[PDB]
């Protein structure tokens, strides 16, 4: 049967699904690491033990414990990104959509969520895979990880909770991926890895692992990269925000293995409920338990690794959002809020610059200010408003994401990069947002295929073009099929927008704005 | 006679000129203190003994000793900047213009000259007094003083040579003009002293000087500001310097009273041929003597003085030109010449920065780089050659006017700003340089009045309305005649241009950039 396959952990049974009147095979929550509860919490992955008989995988499994957002109960622009599923830190599972009949050696993506590493779900409606896999016939799998303190509490020299465990549960999905794919019909020899936000920065970060670079092909990277500011902690950071978490409750702190046991003994939520309280400064867009930089997992400096090649060399296709801030300052900068058009008074700006270049001094916050302030029209509420989007945007995502860019292109294998501004027609988030951080997803997803949501036609043909982009650069390494989307070079650098209407070329993404975020402030706070 | 005026110092015998087929009164070459030579030299000014007898004025007096461009030998361009009149240290002169027949009390004006402290002469052509007098039926009077090291070697606390004498000069001749003028027909209590580059400067250090303050009514500075980069300089620079010179004559240097005494025996040329070698940087827009902050003409420092209103509360009228810069980087950086378009290279780009903020350490060369740069085309020849214009400009020129003028205004009674954008029909300089640092004396002065010299129509249009606006001005503290050029305030900050088109009120004035210079370049360079 076509809903049977075997693998090398034991056999599987998926099931049939429906998907724009035909339908393809699911194979939902299938175990690929030991379940990593008590003495397991915080330590690495271990593969799941092979069972005998049939593991039943025809509906989601649980979603890794997490904070869940309660800003704006029953609303659907947040509520989509919340679990769909019951929490349970016995949730190590990934998922594969394969078209219908079986493929005998076909392309795979595999997903990497990424709620700033404390959050997401593989479950997602958002993420259903079935449209990408039966429109471009791609074996696609969604992985799951730990996130927050569960996956990234970091106690370097410990064994018991190393840190990165969250990375090496990833990695243990693309070790799965890569010894059973084939059972599937997928292709171990071309598998792309993609993900967005802390996904993106993840799928950056096995591009960089050497323990990683063999189980994949390609890569793509959404509104994230590995350099981000709030992606990676020093093991210092790590060390102090892991024994803060400890204070918070009331542990005894005396030894490493005193605050792991303590640690171990407290439920999930009792650890989620304080999480937000050991970031170390006042900020926005800083999340606590993140990758540490440990001499292991990442053996030297992310910017030494980057500048000396040391990092896997192939295809990339990434890109950005017009409006990555405006998510963030709405949750958390005064003056910003979901039902007004936000707009900020000088004091407001000034408050909100300070939150969001929290390692700042007052000089490197002044450098800033007078970079995104139009002197002539200072008490201009709108454009106070939209240039701290535009500060939060450039120094969170896109100008780490364009220093990435520009030093993977010297080594790399092939380049292309997107800028990404269509606004959805049926957004139920206000005007001020823009196109928002993570509102790419629903067209690489597929969704405006499907007419009871609600999409122009113009957007379900942007969506068509996009998921054959994403599929034609993970079958052969360049998303044109053989109006041409160019390649990014050292020299050129070219990139095209993604929108509605006829592509359009462009050079330079932001290099106004990233030459101060990476090479300006940082000599700045550095001579400081 | 007409021509015969009594004054307290003696009889004045003056000359009848033509003047647009009319005729006025000239008295030229009127002494006002004895000549500073021998031991006097770098010594205040004393008094002019009164004279028996009748003074010949009718011939222009000598030009005070100076440099002399040469750079483009015969060039109108530069050469009608240099002396036209022997040169002798015997130089300290005024000279008269008086509409015939003489009047009884009219509005009177004093023209400073200003070529950095370092040059000027009272007898250039295109500061012939006659069109002006002329024209606005006012009593003209244009001063000199020494420049260079004769009118500015500072060795705080010797008599001998205790610095700031040019600046005494000047208040000698305002203190004879207080005094005289209304045997003249000039009103003495309506005198406005203009001046344009230094000559600005130096307006402006007469309305903060305590000892100036009653000798005048109102004041006019053309490019220029009391507080300018190179305007001024601390006791302890001016000494470092004179000592510097001493040293480039093989002067004895073990006290002021033995360096002194070696610097007098010079013959004059000597001491000019050695003064550019004292500058303390590798730059641009600086000169070696000039005014000493020396607690005395000036009772503290200059931003101090400014703060807590410190100063003649009058009506004040200023402005800036377009391109106040070019003058300077075509005689002082590299990759600039007069018969080419001068496209510079980044290269030259950069090492014309560090030329033009000699006093900046690399963190602030960058700020200032990265400020002027266009990084989407860097390389754009044009681009780089007017940003470094702009730069010179801005921190030398507009942005230390644009500092002065908001802190007058706030304890001033009335100012008037504006931005002169006109390039001359027959200017015989580069097209690439624009509207030159200097360039609108010529239409203050009223010279597109005289056919011959070859203006369009609306030239002379554009210098009638100026100099009706000066006069006016001079006259009532509003150069509007009872189309508004509007009061600049605190609040509104308004600014018109001046050129041949219809008249546009702006606001803020470079505030962009300014806040740069004045705000955040110097607490960079502060902290670090
Ligand atoms: O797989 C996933 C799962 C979720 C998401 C995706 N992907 C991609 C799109 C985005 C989506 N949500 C993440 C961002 C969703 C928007 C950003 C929200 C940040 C978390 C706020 C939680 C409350 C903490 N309140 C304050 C105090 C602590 C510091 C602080 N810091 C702030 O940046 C904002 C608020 C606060
Ligand atoms: O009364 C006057 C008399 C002259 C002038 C006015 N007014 C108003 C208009 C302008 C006119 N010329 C002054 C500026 C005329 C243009 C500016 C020229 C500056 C002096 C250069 C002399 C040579 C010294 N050569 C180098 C080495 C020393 C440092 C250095 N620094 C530099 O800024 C340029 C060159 C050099
Ligand atoms: C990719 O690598 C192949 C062989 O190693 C080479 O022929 C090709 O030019 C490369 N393409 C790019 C864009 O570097
Ligand atoms: C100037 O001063 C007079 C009297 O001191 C006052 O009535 C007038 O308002 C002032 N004008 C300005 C512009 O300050
Ligand atoms: C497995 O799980 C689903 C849902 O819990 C159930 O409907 C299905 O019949 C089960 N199949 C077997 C044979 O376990
Ligand atoms: C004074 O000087 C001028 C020129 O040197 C001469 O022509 C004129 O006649 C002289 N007048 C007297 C009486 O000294």
């Amino acid at each position: 049967s076509e809903l049977l396959v075997n693998t090398k952990s034991g056999k599987v049974m998926g099931t049939r699904v429906p998907v724009l009147s035909s339908h393809i095979s699911a194979f939902l929550g299938i175990p690929f690491a030991e379940p990593p509860v008590g003495n397991m919490r915080f330590r690495r992955p271990e593969p799941k033990k092979p069972w005998s008989g049939v593991w039943n995988a025809s509906t989601y499994p649980n979603n890794c414990q997490q904070y869940v957002d309660e800003q704006f109960p029953g609303f659907s622009g947040s509520e989509m990104w919340n679990p769909n599923r019951e929490m349970s830190e016995d949730c190590l599972y990934l998922n594969i959509w394969v078209p219908s009949p079986r493929p005998k050696s076909t392309t795979v993506m595999v997903w990497i969520y990424g709620g700033g590493f404390y959050s997401g779900s593989s479950t997602l409606d958002v993420y259903n895979g079935k449209y990408l896999a039966y429109t471009e016939e791609v074996v696609l799998v969604s992985l799951s990880y730990r996130v927050g303190a569960f996956g990234f509490l970091a106690l370097h020299g410990s064994q018991e909770a190393p840190g990165n465990v969250g990375l090496l549960d990833q990695r243990m999905a693309l070790q799965w991926v890569h010894d059973n794919i084939q059972f599937f019909g997928g292709d171990p020899k071309t598998v792309t890895i993609f993900g967005e936000s802390a996904g993106g920065a993840s799928v950056g970060m096995h591009i960089l692992s050497p323990g990683s670079r063999d189980l994949f092909r390609r890569a793509i990277l959404q509104s994230g990269s590995p350099n981000c500011p709030w992606a990676s902690v020093s093991v210092a950071e790590g060390r102090r925000r892991a024994v803060e978490l400890g204070r918070n409750l009331n542990c005894n702190l005396n030894s490493d293995e005193e605050l792991i046991h303590c640690l171990r003994e407290k439920k999930p939520q009792e650890l989620i409920d304080v999480e937000w309280n050991v970031l170390p400064f006042d900020s926005i867009f800083r999340f606590s338990f993140v990758p540490v930089i440990d001499g292991e997992f990442f053996p030297t400096s992310l910017e030494s690794m980057l500048n000396s090649g040391n990092f896997k060399k192939t295809q990339i296709l990434l890109g950005v959002n017009k409006d990555e801030g405006s998510f963030f300052l709405l949750y958390g900068a005064p003056g910003f809020s979901k039902d007004s058009e936000s707009k900020i008074s000088r004091e407001d700006f000034m408050s909100g610059v300070k939150l969001s270049v929290p390692h700042a001094n007052d000089l490197g916050l002044d450098a800033v200010t007078l970079q995104y302030t139009d002197w002539m029209d200072d008490n201009n509420g709108i454009k106070n408003r939209d240039g701290l989007d535009d500060i939060v945007g450039d120094h969170n995502v896109i100008c780490p994401l364009m220093h990435f860019v520009n030093k993977y292109t010297k080594f790399g294998n092939g380049t292309y990069l997107y800028f990404f501004n269509h606004r959805a027609s049926n957004l139920v988030w206000p005007e001020w947002m823009g196109v928002i951080h993570g509102y790419e997803i629903e067209f690489v997803f597929g969704l405006p295929l499907v007419k009871e949501l609600n999409y122009t036609a113009e957007e379900e043909a942007l969506s068509r073009r996009i998921m054959h982009y994403w599929a034609t650069f993970a079958k052969t390494g360049n998303p044109n099929e053989p109006s041409k989307w160019p390649l990014f070079t050292t020299k050129e650098q070219k990139f095209i927008d993604l929108n509605t209407e006829p592509m359009k070329v462009h050079q330079r993404l932001r290099v106004q704005m990233c030459v101060f975020w990476n090479q300006f402030l940082p000599k700045l706070l550095n001579a400081t």
